[PDB]
């Protein structure tokens, strides 16, 4: 997997998953834009890559805004001279029971994760159709995306809108040499995991190996949590595969959570 | 059973096609129905028509996309009935156009219609039905585009993707309380629209077998009576046993 | 309703099986129980025609093609058609792959897919006699869609299902025969009954909430009747629209 | 990832096609490679093809349907190569023929090859990964036809949807031992045997775009070497993430 002389935007990527695929991608050769809200957050992980040999930049971006994905993706477009690979990238979860769950909380859930996967693609599109160029454009889902848990309704239905989003992409980006495709991490272990397991462990009254096993990850094959390197090194497959054979596939990252 | 004497149910896009069969087809089984639409006559036509035919049904104005419209218009089908026992959640709006062509304003309309007025009446179906565990059955009406894309579609199959997800959610929410959740996901049905588009789009039984129903199994549209059967059948099961499932009505477009 | 109409259901001395007998015979279907043991296949028809409906026993060695054939030819012959075939079959062998003996993995594909085919290839001769028609529905389980460790043929065996019934759905429509496949969740059987407590020690409500229904939303068994009321609905259906398909009748466990 | 030095593969039905190009990507990539099939003159023929680029290869005979050969065959390369870390399991044998007019013999045929080898080779496999937990990686060769059906493939279409069954169980019981489980599903690969259909079946670029690859989003026949890419990532995958996942190659025919 070598993608020099590519270009690469990855949204939501201060930090976490959409991180490490930007480190990913660029340690493979791609000039990557570490879009985030937070300008200095994204221009830490680009310092990262430079330091590091690679090629990045850092753009603030409110994906949800149709003005500022434009102009951002279109000043990427400028600085590289394309953009070849777009990563729609968003973790923030809100979690209630539906009968409690806010309306405010349900359309922002539904604008960060869906529109604005919306937004970029629509953005990127303008680019990648351009002579038929063609391109790469993944969207970060979940296991989420085809399974549902209590208590995530927003998340839940907003991961799996993704899939059909990419599915309709996959038909219309055919001829134009655009592919799509849906990676689906499980369980990632966070610093909010480490507090909301002995959380749990007392509310539930059971250990927190419990909580660990059986509440978190039983539903993997084996008790382990899914790291951003499982997950990027997903997207590294997808990003740089020579053919569009894959596209319009999902791909769950999950330690046997949902098999497809 | 499928008997729904003394069961109380909403349909909200039901001023015509799918849902308002739904309607006729809950009414005639025994159901008190209420007939939600943006349009207050469509709305009380569907009504008045249960209504002479020996059923009993209401009229409801409701913007699907508003709280207080969808918080107030459900609470006025308990003010009347006594109870919601069963929401058929239901909307048809399409507008086409390849992704990069997508209007924001088309994108958020259609995602506000199609998911958030799911979101909205279920929310406020679950205050009735939640209280006391008293239970009920919610369907949303999805499509085989739950399941499958088509290109120009980006919006409601997105949207009725995101439906899925949903109906899954509230499967596992809802059962402690009695509450039931299912997507029913129709085919290619033959509406006044598409009865436009045959003869303008090789002749028409080439249109319709080859260019529309070639991925059914035997060229039938799905007719809005084998939606309503399935519909009936899922409110009158008389156990938790179908719930979070989806139930595709296509002749063999997407066999799941 | 199912008057005029025809049913065989395999394997049907007891369980899953038997329930679909009676209430396809309850329905107005003239029922031929066939089973390994022509007793047991007798015994439910003898309770069919005390009621008033109208059933033959008939033994059948569903891994065999003559005494498949044979067994049909004669149903057809009695009763005068195959309108509806159920393959039906639940014998479970358990055990590592590593350990999973060759002899036990033939005969669990044997009886479930074997039979399968060779019924479906024996009732097809009736049904597409004339474009007469007919319903094939196939027992399946969650396990057609989601594995679970020491059940390797098993599982195998019931995604395979899936796979026949899909390939039926697309032959059969010329002939006007539809195919669907039931899938039903944990039900409580005389076995499991015994298998509670033992595991309890080896809380009951814990070893069925926790071990046994974990993977459902509310806890509860799926009922022969649940399953059996599922078969009639398919059966009684007024057109294909429901062909190809399968119907997860689990509680929640696996949402399709 | 992907480099497979010090790693140890058998791949079965390799003489040629799919199976074969697997063989030769998984030694490129660093892996001693044993080439079973029923042929031994063409498992040699691969593996003298593999040693002369630089490879590391050994020919093995094996009828996958046998048990003792499976497990005699399978030992060999244990023998030869120190361990078995990488089981690909290939068949393509293919019958067609309408249910009505499918031979039982023949039904049992691609059963036994597709499956029952598939079982039969992870079984020995298991043996050698299971021992002190050493690990390794089984893969499957199924093919869209795992997903969907097509008509006159039911023996086929069964078999392969059968496959998906066994590795989801697999991907449970193996994670223990380190044993990882995947299935490649491969869509419409362009063979000498295709090549020959395009011009018997009006224009061939119609026939290719429209008939045969017309569920594709582009118009684009899978390559071996789209499969061998594939099988190579998740041969040399860093962690059981991907395991019990299936991956279709097939230009976008069946998404999912």
């Amino acid at each position: 997997s070598n993608l020099n002389g590519k270009t690469a935007v990855v949204t939501g990527a201060a930090s976490g998953i959409g991180k490490e695929i930007a480190l990913e991608l660029a340690k493979a050769g791609a000039a990557v834009a570490i879009a985030d809200l937070n300008q200095d957050g994204a221009n830490a992980v680009a310092d990262e890559i430079n330091k590091a040999g690679g090629k990045a930049i850092g753009v603030a971006m409110d994906v949800t805004n149709e003005e500022a994905v434009n102009t951002g993706i279109d000043k990427v477009a400028e600085a590289f001279g394309s953009v070849d690979i777009l990563v729609s990238n968003a973790g923030i979860q809100i979690v209630n029971p539906i009968e409690n769950y806010s309306f405010a909380d349900w359309k922002k859930m539904q604008a960060i994760h869906v529109d604005g996967a919306f937004l970029t693609t629509k953005a990127a599109l303008k680019h990648m159709y351009k002579d038929d160029r063609g391109g790469v454009v993944i969207y970060m889902g979940s296991v989420h995306s085809h399974e549902a848990s209590p208590l995530k309704s927003a998340y839940v239905t907003a991961k799996h809108g993704l899939l059909g989003l990419a599915r309709v992409l996959a038909k219309e980006g055919a001829k134009h040499n655009v592919r799509s495709h849906v990676v689906c991490p499980g369980f990632v272990r966070t610093p909010l995991v480490d507090k909301q397991i002995p959380e749990q462990a007392k509310e539930l009254g059971i250990s927190e190996e419990e909580v660990i096993k059986k509440v978190m990850l039983g539903n993997t094959v084996d008790g382990v949590f899914t790291t951003v390197q499982d997950v990027a090194q997903t997207v590294l497959f997808l990003s740089a595969f020579p053919s569009a054979a894959l596209t319009g596939q999902s791909f769950i990252v999950s330690h046997g959570w949902f098999m497809q």
